[PDB]
């Protein structure tokens, strides 16, 4: 469990409440996610929407799930089961509205790369990993929505953040709204689309589905597994890992943690 | 006949020239707008233009061009001959450009993502069909252009429509100008353009269609005439064209029609 | 030479400094161009960077490496191995961030299409080659970044150019900032990067560049050569050319040069 | 109607509906997928796809469509077919198809996403007799036979080849007796079982993704709207009625004849 | 110079011009066009493609090519017949190809975009004779016969293969005797002739959209480009003028010689 | 350890390392590269690659795999070596690779971005004898020969094919007898030598848009990823430690056996 189905008449949400652990994804919570998405398949409102409980959307995956000993491959193999997972909202015949508040971190991002519609808070925060023990995962799902310059970008700054209006900005969301307006504004769109047959959602999403695949974009996410279980091997990378043995979380992320490049570009005047 | 040719000593214009049926298109149209396409290929002025005369654009497929009796099959085909007309623009010998002006309905709005250049009037309707009786052949289209996720908030809610600002916006416009000066800007531009030499503009245009054709331009169209056709044989679609058969179009459109996408954010403070 | 190397802690520096040539580009600078990103590789800073001294960045190709005696066949291969230089940026292990100030003009705007992060200056000038002497070996690599419809603008107008706010707005560059603030914006950037294992930089951007790849970004550099050769031999071409002979630079350009497309736009409005 | 036969170097799924000539229906499929994933961590290091019997399948049961539903659920049931098979190409085990005797339809698509595929020279591989679908099958064969055979496969009513025709297309990697068709994928799967897993299945999703640069991929985007809009035009539903108010063999009896590789052959 | 014999199961367009050994003209070509779009709601329901008398074509007569119109003219012809043969491609109707003696330089790239091709065993397929062009028909055989064989093709000057070699490298479906082309073709479409059109039509667009995600449609978008790029090699218009000033056969007979298939048989 | 054997119509790079078997080390390779680029505009119009001795090469030497480096080194390294054939791709001139005696490993990948490749009838092409990598060499094959033959290759512990094998599965033109394999290579380049340069350059330059079209420089664009995770699984770093401390040929012992085409032919 950690994921709660709250039904409606337009939209039924998926909602991650894990308050304990603000919402990260740990391989149980990610079974019963899949389940939801498989049930309202066929059943409940026209729409489906996801969002988080409480303080955020999620902050990514708990570093647990990563097991050095079970070796690369095992490693490439779950990497690629987020994939999946993610692309099964893809391949979902309702529209699948994401709605961002607050943080979301890591993986939690990658997710939402594979939404139809996406609503975020104008002040949410919208992060890479905090700290550089991975990488070629998240980003690359971007590409498509920011184009390579944005994606290189929040790729290439350990914790580089942006913020709901410039996620909204650069592509990835289609509008930053006030943080009490999110799902509010999800129902409102929601409720449009209530009004058109659901045969009808479901052929156009394949069709546009289909112009974004000849543009690469299933093909897009066929390596990122392999690139992120990569890193994981790194030799300097198990060293950093190595100092959460030890250390306090804070102290490790506080070595990584500053400015992120939109920060840097409005202090020397963009 | 409906359409005209107006020459130009920089530009010719194709005129959508149908007051009666607010420029909507027709076979005959057609026949004739591809007339003229092709024997633009080598004669006249360097640039080609199309626009709309009176209050818009183009008001999209006349209803009865649609016809259930000859089976699926001839409906993909039918479909498949339209984006064949707009490839014609794509495949041109001289930039094209599109001024669009007041309403740009439906099909009218697939035709004009196979322009080079497309200006718009600020004020200008950008819309979806008005009544869920297709779908899945015209955003589909709009995705090389202003990425999915406002392909699919466009395509998700029944009329949904954007101004000319908006459009340009997403980059499905190069840019928005007041209506007035829609034609001269164009013209504007073409009296630069007739300065290159016309192998020139050729090839600097094929030389980006391989680009284009390379991110999945071409590919990206070849199945939306099926799923356009499939959606016209749902039978909650066929009951709602049935309506038409009794009721006033007025009322049927009237249980679709309400508020935008984009009139939904700014009313949620986006 | 007129290639200089400033070495630094975070950021190598590849300077071009030919100011008697406004920093345009020789067949002797490239090669010694490819030899620095080359020996960067492995030695140094953990980010490269490109720039120019003095007054811009580049004023683009010396006119007289086109050699029309030696065939088109050798004009293909000559205009490729620029863009196998140009991939060597993108194939690097290391970020390539390129800073644009003043002029960045022809084959200059094409080198900085295969940046990973582009900062330019809200003043500088981006531009076409002043006269149509060519086509098609630009804009194609700005179709990625800008889309079609602002690809088409910028090559179908004569000298056409944008500054620096534009085509940051177009999403050519990351950030427009003042002129200034540049090289310190740059350094800023890379000072963030600098705390991230070199490893994982290097794999973020694989993982990207397979994600670019996938949407066609090495196959829509396929035929460029071949487009811009083919115009090197059209008669209208060799005429403009011939002006040269005799003529002042001042006034072949002349009969070219005038609005932009931006231009034109503001002035209707826009 | 399937059963897992568990063996040291390759696991079996095995179709045994004798009654209705191992054909497909929702309740055999979703079995069929639950042994798949399954066997993703459980059992030996291979997979391996087979029927009981006399063949290897029919292909779908007639019943499965059904008119009532529309035709974008239609699309939805053909597509859920094909994601059924793309976790043969997904899967993390070699995937060895062996088929022997028949193999109509829908069962010779999801031969197309094996790994290996061993077939008896004596099979017959045909499209479904009747011709009340399309667009569904032959294009999955593109990748593995060029558009020429695929083209000439699709085109004609029933058409078939023999497991020596598809070998030599390119469809099967090599055809055996029937006798031998197992003992053949024992035989290769001994060998496999001396790799690592790990390496088995990196090399395969290598692989894969030179597959899915060449399009293999997208080329199965759109087969479900294809077969899904001929199941809706009046000839096929015409054809539909005949089969559901005259005897089968009469319909069939009216498409029957020669194959296209029978008609080469016949014109020397 | 071309005509069009009506059938009941297939229409034949015929090229007919014995003066110039069935070659193409800008006249024959948009005839040929007229026809093929003509038989996209009439007639029989599979459309053919075959040659008259000795051959099916010499390929594009050496006059079309105009030195005076500039290389974006050029450009532009030759993607124009690119476009004439995607016609094929996108037709509603199974479109069969049969090569009987010889097939030549640019009616082996039209033969490339049928749907089935059949051939005479004896037939000689051919680069063209004279290397006065380049990168415009072998380009269109690569996903038919693959890279290997289409630059063995390619790179040698005027390399041909016979029937059976184009059969066996997969650019056609089957070769037979110079006698039975015509009638393999008809015996085909007699059993084509039983599925409803629809079906073809269907059929053909599905197996179309693999081929497209496997490349087939970008594979031919510069093409045009290199071979106009070539016309102003100046060996090529060096080459060109011996044309214009001495014998045919001489200039002929400085690169006649062994294909490559010859040279591969001669060592074994 | 290589050469360069100037000729009038071809120029041989040739690899000669008789003490490593013609395997590959970063400075032959060095070598080579500089070769390569060297004979872009100087020399014979056609480009050879053979071994010298009894075989084209063993492949890379086992000490280029440095552990100390780690995975993006390995990574950047094995991309490296990519590179280096993709050069040959990207050629002015055609490029004949002639295969004699032992292809293995990494020089059978060399050999898949050859244009035209003739291989020895007797000719051994082989996987790497033990499964210390993987996901590198066969996937540049899908192109050439197919997923299913890939697969099969790829997917058995030192499989291995012979040239005629090689020839029929389409990575060779053609399988000869060895003693014929460089003048059949001299011969087709002598009938090469009547084109201008200029037409071979291009010629080639449009049918590789036709390769990238169908995704041929995509499908590497993730090998080298693939081969360096493997070089890190603990089941691969245990047989290379065996490789350390034991013969090798015990090691090799543990692993030889049967290819797959033997298996086919065994089970008839």
């Amino acid at each position: 469990d950690g994921v709660r189905l709250e039904e409606g008449d337009a939209i039924d949400w998926i909602v991650f409440d894990r308050p304990q652990a603000a919402n990260s994804f740990s391989a149980t919570l990610l079974e019963q996610f899949s389940a939801l998405v498989k049930d309202r398949q066929a059943n409940g409102a026209p729409v489906l929407g996801i969002r988080g409980s409480g303080r955020g959307f999620s902050s990514g995956m708990d570093l647990g799930e990563y097991n050095a000993t079970s070796g690369p491959t095992s490693d490439v193999l779950r990497l690629s089961s987020y994939v999946e997972r993610w692309l099964d909202l893809w391949r979902h015949p309702k529209p699948v509205i994401v709605a961002v508040h607050g943080y979301c971190i890591g993986v939690a991002a990658q997710l939402a790369s594979f939404a139809d519609i996406l609503v975020v808070a104008e002040d949410a925060m919208i992060s890479e990993p905090t700290i550089p023990i991975g990488g070629g995962f998240i980003a690359p799902t971007w590409v498509s929505h920011v184009g390579s310059r944005h994606a290189k970008e929040f790729a290439f700054l350990p914790g580089n953040r942006i913020d709901g209006r410039m996620a909204a900005a650069w592509g990835w969301a289609n509008c930053a709204v006030p943080a009490s307006e999110v799902i509010a504004c999800c129902e409102s769109l929601a409720q449009r689309m209530k009004l058109m047959p659901p045969a009808v959602l479901a052929m156009k999403k394949r069709s546009i589905n289909r112009a974004m695949e000849a543009a690469g974009f299933h093909a897009a996410a066929s390596a990122i597994a392999e690139s992120d279980a990569l890193l994981h091997l790194e030799p300097e990378v198990t060293a950093i890992r190595n100092r959460l043995r030890t250390e306090d979380l804070k102290a490790v992320v506080g070595s990584y943690a500053g400015e992120s490049s939109q920060e840097i570009f409005q202090r020397h005047g963009g």
